[PDB]
């Protein structure tokens, strides 16, 4: 089961009530599906999975197999702030059929290298799944150097990927070369997919699949044919949004895109706020003039 | 009662891994003993975004037990969801405390909108004082001066604001914006002596743990006005609270307490204890302060 | 027309440390054998800032003359004070430099106002088009996407953007905002695979002057659309780019020519030459890349 | 004699056909000495040093050791992109009478701790005064580490003191401790002069004298009285106005400064451009305030 091409990260909808709107959610995972994506990545960012108490990212994590039903690879965000918990809903995600789990390094306080290694370490060991290492220090707080990633790869055994979300091109370049090109990378960052995959990245894990998956899969199908001025038409088309959901936040702007595309999934959990009207109608434009 | 001077971080000792109460007294014995004038319990020293719920709520209650308003307790409500942190405002406040701390936590950024709201929202909830806590560094949000200011004057129970950012120039902004009517705390280490000129009203640190002398006497000396005493007292004292920022408040504070014939365990994973190499180098630190 | 592979050319030195003019000459013939489409004098790789007026005066006419028009001549003109890049822009015209590039270079930071009118006052004295240059690592000063939009849709003369953030994001928007009419040029090595994909038109570097053969595969490879090829290139130099960038462009370019039977001196101090380490990394890349 | 206190930077006043103001420029120089400064430091940022041809550069530290006639102590600034031009420019100083020389290390390209180090052997043997190590990342594009700057006070015997102007109190504290207090240090960053001086700063070189030569030297003062309460009130003061050449700059806000207390000097060399009508509203209504 490659993990690859447009990996679409999961919104979690809430209901009235505040509570979980299950049927709502996967009504999303079949749009995903359908819309072509080649795997789905749910209880990051995207899916609010930090803001969910603990039955119900078990909920969430359980009805989200359940309905992929194995149709494509899900890889579960089970990064948490402890240790002991990390491992805890790794193997809990392994246990209901997760393919893969991913894992950033959240903290609140600077970790060190060691005490980084041995976090990824404890979380392969208790598993028998492959496990994503995710480099993303804009939200995890922590910035992992390519030669650490490096050393965990090849000294954890189920740690087999990684994703980079710096947005700086030069980290997947030292991956590339430091890796010799015997480590799979993956791209987390919207505004740069056209040059990770140029780069060699083996996929794209986005939230954009949620509103525009045909331009998406588009753009990696023009990389794989090779077509380098397809790609960066396809890319330059599309870019707008991404930069807009970058702009204004991902579950707000693809909890409000869903929302105009049919798709009620009520909006996201305060602190954050759901797209104001004046965002709502420019997002519509945007939409409008992409289909 | 004024929430002044030395404030003092509890760390959050463990034993088979849960909580070590027991301990925990002992030490806010020792930092209430040892001179502090208020109790901060369920900061990045206490480790408090590593505990459950219910060891949270343990800890909170404890706490406020011990220290039987000897001196005020600040509780640190902060978590990610507003719906949470005001739970975590309420809970501390019936429980008898005289403040909360308050830091917008977010693994993604918000707008300034997003961050007004929450406090508005624990504002509102309780009937005692919120300590808006400034530090990027381990929050992610950066609250510009500006920001802060709006939400002290529009907020009723938003009062006080501590930086940690080691930003001096927030702290004269605070001065100047707010006409020193608002009161604002220092978090950072080794910004003490320059945050006391500035005018801070006080000083929030793990340090009372280790040396509560030297802090009160810093703080003494400020009050005094006396400018030279403040500087010498602070550099002999520094490098002791650099070590502690290199290498960690929960990991450094614990190794000390155990050379201080306090044993309070070692911090909650990924965290780790401090390595042998560290510990006798603090030894050492401590030594030469004595 | 600028495209393709724009040579950045160093300045060789004597043993005394004076110009070495025949030298020059002889690494100009080395770039345009190589198959460059350009050429570009004077900039941080030739050292231009380490020269006296009387000898860049004479580094720019040599230069100019060597190349007899065989490639355009784009002359950085660049200059602390704008009368005295006005007077530079006008000497490097006046000796058929069919244009120049201008980095708003400062010793302390320039408003927007300040930036726009330095380049109306360059583009309005002379007839050749000119280069706007941001490079905010060598300048001090970072000109927003807008900014440098703003200036090339006002001034006449200014045609041309060099991007040399490392930023890939300033081009996406140089070609969002500009709807693909403002030309845009690569000038950071490692991203010269991501700028040609992204858009750029050329790609302004020192590499050709030891690796002339694998640069143009790479602009070839891009002008096929062979996506995979290019990555493939890329890949294979990339270990020397990195390397210039690590060790210092004239320090490594001088080393490097040397190390290529052209004798070209050192880097006027306080830059040095690169150390013996160094010289053999250096050597074994290239024995690897030839 | 001991370079301490309040150290002036002088501007660079040009005339209407945009030759040197050395009138003007005297003038200025006598407001400073006669507003109690303790030492003059001529062709830094403040005197727009960079934009003077050399024949200019040379006539401006003529008349300005000639003026100060020695009354107190003159610090030159004499860095420059090249060894070679700093070192004459050291020598051409020193032979004027200079009392010391300020040295930072100017470079476009980076340069790395060795080329760093060799600079200063270089000035500091070529001459016989003692030489200001000054760090300035901002200006410079360099910033040296304090275990750099030790090592190169320790080993170049005529480089003696050092200014700091990166903002960070820490470099300071640095200094002090790893100095163990036998390395006197000066402040160069105006809205740090509080803390600079608390933290034990030897001196403070500032262009705000031109302006408030009289602030300035009563915080000082109350710096050396011990008087923390005086010192913090005098210091939020003048603070605004601190603020405010910073924003702005130095040439344009203390060029326009001068004249609106009666010292006509000019405008600075484009670039950079003069203060604006609202600038110099602002501008006026705060010296006002001060005085
Ligand atoms: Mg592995
Ligand atoms: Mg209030
Ligand atoms: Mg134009
Ligand atoms: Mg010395």
């Amino acid at each position: 089961a490659s993990i690859h091409g447009i990996i679409g990260y999961t919104i979690t909808p809430f209901a009235a009530d505040g509570g979980l709107d299950l049927p709502a959610l996967g009504r999303s995972i079949e749009r995903l599906i359908d819309g072509g994506v080649h795997a789905i990545a749910p209880l990051g960012s995207t899916g609010e999975g930090a803001y969910l108490s603990d039955p119900e990212w078990d909920e969430v994590v359980d009805f989200t197999l359940k309905t992929v039903a194995h149709r494509v690879p899900t890889i579960v965000s089970v990064s948490d702030l402890t240790t002991a918990k990390t491992v805890r809903r790794a193997q809990f995600a392994e246990s209901l059929g997760a393919e893969a789990v991913m894992v950033l390094p959240i903290s609140y306080w600077k970790l060190n290298e060691a005490e980084v290694f041995q976090h990824y370490r404890a979380v392969g060991e208790a598993i028998g799944v492959p496990v994503m290492l995710y480099n993303n220090p804009g939200t995890s707080g922590i910035d992992m150097s390519v030669e650490l990633i490096l050393r965990i790869v090849r000294e954890v055994d189920n740690v087999t990927m990684v994703k980079e979300s710096t947005g700086d091109i030069q980290r997947m370049h030292k991956l590339r070369l430091l890796g010799e090109g015997r480590v799979p990378f993956y791209n987390g960052c919207n505004p740069l997919a056209l040059e990770a995959f140029v780069a060699g990245a083996k996929g794209w894990c986005s939230a954009a699949p949620n509103l525009i998956p045909t331009l998406n899969g588009q753009l990696y199908q023009a990389v794989l044919d090779g077509d380098l001025e397809k790609a960066r038409a396809l890319f330059y088309r599309q870019l707008p949004l991404l930069d807009f959901i970058l702009r204004r936040g991902l579950p707000t702007t693809i909890k409000a895109g869903l929302g105009l595309s049919g798709l009620e999934v009520g909006a996201p959990r305060l602190p954050v706020q759901a797209l104001d009207t004046e965002g709502c109608r420019y997002l519509q434009g945007l939409l409008e003039e992409l289909r």
